[PDB]
């Protein structure tokens, strides 16, 4: 229980370790919101990805997309970490 994640929705594409119900109660339990499926960008703020495929690239270009390991770090640190310092982009 905390609000680590207070005013994240977050979307989960591809497989992820942990896995996606895993990092979604993870999400829940501290504060944040999840989508199950992307319709539009209106209320996402970051995806959650292992890696991203050249069209991928393109579908979430102009997103904040970050590796799984920002929600289990930050989770661990009791604290929200930089999601630039978990980003698959530069």
């Amino acid at each position: 229980s905390s609000k680590i994640f207070k005013n994240c929705v977050i979307y989960i594409n591809g497989y992820t370790k942990p896995g996606r119900l895993q990092l979604h109660e993870m999400i829940v339990l501290h504060g944040g919101k999840f989508l199950h499926y992307l319709s539009s960008k209106k209320t996402v703020t970051h995806i959650v990805a292992s890696n991203l495929p050249l069209k991928k690239r393109i579908e979430f270009a102009n997103y904040k997309v970050v590796s799984p390991d920002w929600i289990v770090d930050s989770v661990k640190e009791a604290r929200l970490l930089p999601w630039q310092n978990y980003s698959l982009t530069s």
